């Protein structure tokens, strides 16, 4: 079974990230996607899930995915694995990986966990490492004695703004769940204007690939530990910390396959845990490109840092997903511009590959959140863009510096670009009366192969993972329970660009 979209994908990971294969990223085979039986579409972890209902009587996605993680760690006979951007777990969320561990314990088992967030210099964490471990034992009972616990908030750059924003649930090193989902109440649980967000679980062999990449964050955690200023770090039973629990869990055998779903496991490492990889021979044409009305005053990595890209294939990753399109590529996205200052407002680079697309004549979709949704630094579906003509009108100027002229740039803008912000229903917003809010980090190309993470396409430098699947059948299950409703409902809020019918 042919996969040539992974193919690029992997072509351009090798040249990036060579050092980095098998710990950053990693492509398998015999993956398989965690349906539960019954719902072949299951393995689609989407929130709220109410598709067509202004009112969303029922968050039954949201009840799918705790359930899920529920059970996933009831599962666990040795090892669980968890990151996020802080706060900690809490809500249903917390409740997933207590019930989870209560289990696994009376299954007989003495699993060890670890729980790792990202804090942003300005934020604030009101549960601390020391704290959240201390809620966790009394709410586990009489199972916590059979429970290794590894907590640690972590920053790994206060002047490049890195830390951990990678959401993962790996069990055993084998069931991973991932995507953009935070594991953070008032996001997902408790308001009646709730964002939209994707998961996905899969099984098998990049469950582990998942699991190595969050060995990599925790060497280095472990190690940082020694500046409390990077890492505040919590164990229980007077533990060690655990920096490599995923390869020791693993083995020396090869992980066995579970189905026949080819995934590539890629994320990236932010700035300041590895200035560059070693062995790479990576030496890009870095874009000679100016913004409208924005220079970023941080040294920009998105745009020209060979360094960063080569300990960052995720954003190579993405880039040469969307190249591989030869038909049609939809993205999901909470944003594709970023707030600048203090980050560049866009990625050179990837808005070169679409407008390269919409100059070919394959059909692009971009699906953002609405500029309505006003929010602080880090909100959850909120909007960095004023209109969709920043978007409309960058890939524009992208396309006149590529095809030369104006009216060639129009022929493709207007011929080829699906541009509207995000709805879920006939209503424009909430019958809350507070509007759509669109958390997705999510790319879909010619029905074949897909991104679902935690990577955004707007520039930000964080700890980031994700899967990109190649699977006809599978992105046909993500076109009719995700992308069609999406567009069905959205292109009620579709934008008509400037000089377009
Ligand atoms: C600031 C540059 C990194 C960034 O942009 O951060 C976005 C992230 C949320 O990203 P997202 O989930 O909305 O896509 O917020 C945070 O990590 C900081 C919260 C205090």
């Amino acid at each position: 079974p042919p996969t040539p979209h992974l193919d690029a994908i992997e072509r351009s990971l090798r040249d990036t990230s060579p050092g980095l294969e098998g710990s950053v990223w990693q492509r398998t085979d015999g993956n398989r996607l965690d349906a539960p039986d019954g719902d072949p579409a299951g393995w689609l972890l989407q929130t709220p899930g109410c598709w067509g209902d202004a009112g969303c009587k029922d968050r039954a996605g949201t009840r799918r995915l705790l359930d899920k993680m529920t059970r996933n760690i009831a599962d666990a006979r040795h090892t669980v694995d968890i990151s996020s951007l802080a706060p900690f777990p809490n809500g249903g969320f917390e409740d997933a990986v207590v019930d989870g561990l209560k289990a696994s314990v009376a299954a007989g088992h003495s699993p060890r966990v670890r729980i790792l967030v990202g804090a942003a210099p300005i934020y604030h964490l009101n549960v601390v490492p020391s704290r959240y471990r201390d809620e966790l034992i009394g709410k586990l009972g009489a199972a916590a004695g059979k429970v290794t616990l590894n907590v640690a908030s972590m920053t790994t750059s206060k002047t490049s703004l890195s830390w951990n924003h990678s959401k993962l649930l790996v069990v055993d090193g084998k069931t991973a769940i991932t995507g953009g989902i935070n594991t953070n109440k008032d996001d997902y649980l408790d308001t009646a204007h709730p964002v939209s967000d994707v998961d996905m679980a899969l099984s098998g062999p990049a469950a582990r690939s998942a699991g190595k990449y969050l060995d990599t964050l925790w060497d280095w955690t472990c190690r940082n530990a020694s500046d409390p200023a990077k890492v505040w770090l919590a164990t229980s039973n007077g533990a060690s910390c655990m920096p490599s629990m995923e390869q020791d869990e693993a083995g020396s055998a090869p992980a066995e396959p579970t189905g026949d779903v080819p995934v590539i496991a890629v994320g990236g490492l932010g700035v300041g845990i590895k200035e560059s990889d070693p062995s790479s021979g990576y030496h890009p044409d870095l874009p000679t490109a100016p913004d409208t009305k924005c220079t970023v005053g941080l040294h920009d990595n998105t745009n020209a840092d060979r360094d960063y890209d080569t300990v960052n294939p995720e954003e190579n990753a993405l880039r040469s997903l969307i190249a591989s399109a030869r038909s049609h590529v939809e993205i999901s996205q909470q944003d594709l511009n970023a707030t600048c200052p203090p980050l560049p407002r866009y990625d050179i680079r990837t808005y070169d590959t679409l407008a390269g697309k919409l100059a070919a004549g394959v059909k692009v979709r971009i699906v953002v959140s609405d500029p309505a949704n006003r929010g602080a630094v880090g909100s959850g579906g909120r909007s960095q863009i004023k209109s969709l003509d920043e978007i409309s009108d960058t890939l524009r100027t992208r396309l006149v510096a590529l095809t030369g002229d104006n009216e060639k740039a129009s022929r493709a803008l207007c011929g080829n670009l699906q541009l509207a912000s995000f709805r879920s229903s006939d209503a424009a917003k909430w019958a809350d009366g507070k509007p759509y809010a669109l958390h997705h980090k999510l790319v879909s190309v010619d029905d074949s192969a897909f991104y679902i993470g935690s990577k955004n396409l707007y520039p930000a430098w964080l700890q980031d993972f994700g899967y990109i699947v190649e699977s006809p059948a599978a992105a046909q299950q993500l076109k009719t329970e995700l992308l069609d409703p999406e567009w069905k409902y959205s292109q009620q809020a579709a934008a008509t660009p400037a000089g377009c019918p």
